[PDB]
């Protein structure tokens, strides 16, 4: 028995939050900013339901509040950042505008960002620069938490490692490409071991190697794996995030000494390419992709299952989202709501939040 | 069949391509292209496509003796027209142009459109890897649609391939390079032929009906290969759709670009090359070596090892430069009945046929 709410008002109390747990304004307002941003974009498992985990993180020391990325070199169009372990928001946030920025004076530029906690969303920071007007192109991994394996492996080997593409488009939503390398993400998983069902085939093996479809294998010991999509094409992209966005970023790669110690300290380094996509020599480029998303559509389909550019299931959402409010499940908002009450957020706070939220 | 030594075979593409009017440097680039294919075990893209140039390039497609234009020059950024040129002079003349430019800028991009068939990605990736950048393709194969969009029931882009390689200090690039598709369109020419089922998810038929039959591919009514793993490969297909084809400057498949054979195969790819070294990471080779060696540490079959991006290539290679290079029979008689189609001397022919046989 879920609720939905009022992303604003929602954006409010999670702001509080973060105020609450001792982020200063700015850190507070760039954690919100970028939470409620992917409970709108439909990519719940990166949106306030992070919050109590991220607590968990900063307890344990990994986490860090109020730090910010640091140059640790610039040589060329090229800049590299230490994120301190300051909140992947924070610090992905820094590292765009300065990428941005370093693309706007080169027309080409890398941003390297290591050692950043949790960045969430990628395509979030791929808005940011198509917003900016540009291409920009991402290599991730998530440092030292196995839980994908590798093709022809039988245990985790590398993170769900995401690869990210963006294409920006004039008074339009850019074309987005964002996704895990995983069969399946982690969140579905936790989703569909709460509601006691299956996942679909080929995503799964258990401890033991054997494929399944239960996902308690993701959510109870003994652990089993995830398995990468599409076999070796997933892995291989797995494999080319772990190093493009780890070992050439100037961060760890996952191995025996680079292990978290903790499921909370979740760490990423990711690797950006900025393009300004006016250096070609394309006249007709935008002729050229308005004629083919039109094509693309005209493929024969169900009348409830339409053919979407990438990037548009999460501008619908997001648009169903705003008039409807956003959908939390029940148990989800509960541990928010223990998981506020235990960084001392006083309860006559967290009652008005709630009645402010029923309207 | 038979088993083919690389260097004979190498001898007779290369003639095979001065018989049908190649200059002699254009005829050894489309050599060296096609027989590394073939080594690497990419044999779709290997001395087999030599019918279907010989048929693109008779209906008018395919030109002999062109090269790549350039058509704009801003910044890090070259455009380059292929003229429809052997897709192995074009796309190397790219790399040569896009590498210089790296050299200069850093991080520098070439796009090419309008190039024939430019094959195998993976060897364009391993010319900038071999001078030392990371190098990231976006190709798109222009008006063949064979692929279909997830929640479609036709076809509507090409296989589309994404390429991307990481370069190492003596030892072979770490290198992703394949289709969009959940299948080789090879592959299915190969299950015709030997008469078997395809894995499924891989195929749907004239009405959108899944199938294993890649009868649906190679005769009428014909039906449509998926992309990998659903919305995955056709997120990528479309961004290599746009990316390659609109931004290179050149055309994407839509009702008015569609070709009127299916041998008129024209590329466009978009590639963005960057020096490594830019970026502050003194620990990168070990963290490379490290995560190597862990992944393979992972539990697996003794016959099944696990394999970094681009060993399977290296492997093949030195399997096939020692066994020599195989050639189905039905595939080979193809390539002697061009031969005999663009001229080439019975005699001369024949020649060639009794060096590589013994
Ligand atoms: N920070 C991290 O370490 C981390 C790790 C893994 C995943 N993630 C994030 O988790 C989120 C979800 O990951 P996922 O692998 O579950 O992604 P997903 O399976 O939901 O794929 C989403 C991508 O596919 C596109 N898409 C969805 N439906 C489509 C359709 N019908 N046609 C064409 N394209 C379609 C979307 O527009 C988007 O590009 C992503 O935002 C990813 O960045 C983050
Ligand atoms: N228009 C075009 O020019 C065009 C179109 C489509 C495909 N192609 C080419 O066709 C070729 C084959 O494409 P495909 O989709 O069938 O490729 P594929 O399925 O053979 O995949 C090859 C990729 O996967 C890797 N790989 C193989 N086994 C692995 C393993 N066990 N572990 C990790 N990685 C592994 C390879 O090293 C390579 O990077 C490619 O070279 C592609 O460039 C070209």
């Amino acid at each position: 028995s879920g609720h939905r709410f009022d992303a604003q008002t929602l954006h409010s109390f999670i702001q509080a939050v973060f105020r609450q747990m001792g982020s200063e304004e700015q850190e507070a307002k760039l954690v919100a900013d970028h939470l409620i941003a992917a409970n709108l974009a439909g990519h719940d498992s990166h949106g306030i339901g992070m919050f109590p985990s991220y607590v968990r993180s900063w307890s344990q020391g990994h986490l860090q509040i109020n730090h910010h990325a640091k140059t640790v070199k610039e040589a060329g169009a090229a800049v590299t950042l230490d994120g301190d372990r300051a909140f992947g928001q924070v610090a992905a946030h820094e590292a765009m505008a300065l990428g941005i920025e370093k693309a706007h004076q080169h027309g080409i530029a890398a941003v390297a960002l290591h050692n950043s906690h949790h960045i969430g969303r990628i395509g979030y920071w791929a808005e940011q620069c198509a917003a900016a007007g540009f291409v920009s192109i991402h290599f991730v991994s998530v440092v030292g938490i196995p839980m994908v394996a590798p093709f022809h492996g039988r245990d985790s080997r590398f993170g769900t490692n995401p690869f990210c593409v963006v294409f920006p488009r004039k008074d339009n939503f850019p074309l987005l490409l964002d996704y895990a390398t995983s069969a399946i993400a982690f969140g579905k998983t936790r989703v569909a071991w709460h509601k006691g069902v299956p996942v679909p085939p080929g995503c799964l093996i258990d401890v033991n190697g054997v494929p399944t479809t239960n996902p308690a294998v993701m959510q109870e010991s003994p652990l089993g794996s995830l398995l990468t999509f599409a076999e070796h094409k997933g892995y291989a992209l797995a494999a080319m995030c772990e190093i493009l966005g780890g070992a050439l970023s100037g961060g760890k790669t996952t191995h025996q000494e680079t292990l978290q110690t903790s499921p909370d300290a979740i760490l990423n380094c990711m690797t950006t390419i900025i393009i300004n996509p006016e250096l070609f020599g394309a006249p007709d480029c935008n002729a050229q992709t308005e004629a083919f998303a039109e094509w693309v559509k005209a493929s024969p389909h169900d009348d409830d299952k339409p053919i979407l550019l990438p990037g548009e299931w999460e501008v619908n959402t997001r648009r169903e989202r705003q008039k409807q409010g956003i959908p939390l499940d029940a148990g989800s908002w509960q541990a928010i709501c223990d998981a506020a009450r235990q960084i001392g957020m006083p309860e006559e706070t967290l009652q008005a939040f709630c009645q402010q939220l029923a309207s």
